C-alpha cells in the first residue's frame, strides 16, 4: 500500500467510528456539571444487587451493539470470513467499549456519565464487584491522562478490534494484513499531528485482556447466585458473549 491508500484508511476509520460513536463528544462534555446529589448516590446503592446487574447489562449490551456497527463499516472486515468476523468480536468488542468508556470520564471528579448524570465509583456499589469497578476507572483514569483526539480513539480502536493474535481465527494471514495496513494508518496519523509520544504511553495488551477476564469472572458468580435473573432478564447477545445465534444475525442483516 501506498501513502495515498494509508491516508484514506485513516480518513475511512475515523469516519466509521464517527457514526458508531453512540454518544456525541461534545454531548458527554456539555452534561460535567450534572452531578448526582447525595439522595441520588443513596438511591443507586440501596437497589438490589440483581437490578443493578441487569441495568448495567442493558447499558453494556447497548454499547457493543454499536461496536458492532462499528466493525461492519470498518475497511476490511466484512471481508474476512465470518468464522472470523464473530471471533474477532467476541473477543474485542468488550475491549472496545472499555476503551470507548474514556470519553465519558471525568478526570477532575472521577466521575462517570451514566443514566443521565455523572457519578463516581461508590454509585455502583450495590453491584458487589468494587475491585473491578475500581480496576476500570483506573483504566479510564490512565486514558483520560493521554487526552485522546476523536480520530486518535477511532484508530486505536479498530486495531483493538483487528488482533490477528485471537485464538480460533481461520485466515491469520489475512487478519495480520488488514492489521498492519490500520498500524500503518495509526503510526502515521501520530506522526503527521506529532502525536508519536503516546505510544509508549498506551496500556499493555494484557490490560485490556485482564478487565475483560474479570468482567467475566464477575458475572458468573453473579450467575450462580442469581439464575434465574439472567437467564429471564438479561440481554441475549449479552448473554452470548459473556456467559457459558445473535451476533451471526447483527452481521448479516447489515
Ligand atoms: C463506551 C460508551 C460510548 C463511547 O463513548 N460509553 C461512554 C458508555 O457506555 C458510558 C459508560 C460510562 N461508564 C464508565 C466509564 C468509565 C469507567 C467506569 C464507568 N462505569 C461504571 C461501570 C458500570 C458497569 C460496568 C459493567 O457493566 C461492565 F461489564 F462494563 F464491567 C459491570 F459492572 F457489569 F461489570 C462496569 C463499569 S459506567 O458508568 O458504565
Ligand atoms: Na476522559
Amino acid at each position: 500500500a501506498s501513502l495515498t491508500e494509508i491516508e484514506h484508511l485513516v480518513q475511512s476509520v475515523c469516519k466509521s467510528y464517527r457514526e458508531t460513536c453512540q454518544l456525541r463528544l461534545e454531548d458527554l462534555l456539555r452534561q460535567r456539571s450534572n452531578i448526582f446529589s447525595r439522595e441520588e448516590v443513596t438511591g443507586y446503592q440501596r437497589k438490589s444487587m440483581w437490578e443493578m446487574w441487569e441495568r448495567c447489562a442493558h447499558h453494556l449490551t447497548e454499547a457493543i451493539q454499536y461496536v458492532v456497527e462499528f466493525a461492519k463499516r470498518l475497511s476490511g472486515f466484512m471481508e474476512l470470513c465470518q468464522n472470523d468476523q464473530i471471533v474477532l468480536l467476541k473477543a474485542g468488542a468488550m475491549e472496545v467499549v472499555l476503551v470507548r468508556m474514556c470519553r465519558a470520564y471525568n478526570a477532575d471528579n472521577r466521575t462517570v456519565f451514566f443514566e443521565g448524570k455523572y457519578g463516581g465509583m461508590e454509585l455502583f456499589r450495590a453491584l458487589g464487584c468494587s475491585e473491578l469497578i475500581s480496576s476500570i476507572f483506573d483504566f479510564s483514569h490512565s486514558l483520560s491522562a493521554l487526552h485522546f483526539s476523536e480520530d486518535e480513539i477511532a484508530l486505536y480502536t479498530a486495531l483493538v478490534l483487528i488482533n490477528a493474535h485471537r485464538p480460533g481465527l481461520q485466515e491469520k494471514r489475512k487478519v495480520e494484513q488488514l492489521q498492519y495496513n490500520l498500524e500503518l494508518a495509526f503510526h502515521h496519523h501520530l506522526c503527521k499531528t506529532h502525536r508519536q509520544s503516546i505510544l509508549a504511553k498506551l496500556p499493555p495488551k494484557g490490560k485490556l485482556r485482564s478487565l475483560c477476564s474479570q468482567h467475566v469472572e464477575r458475572l458468573q458468580i453473579f450467575q450462580h447466585l442469581h439464575p434465574i435473573v439472567v437467564q429471564a432478564a438479561f440481554p441475549p447477545l449479552y448473554k452470548e458473549l459473556f456467559s457459558g445465534k445473535i451476533l451471526h444475525r447483527l452481521l448479516q442483516d447489515s
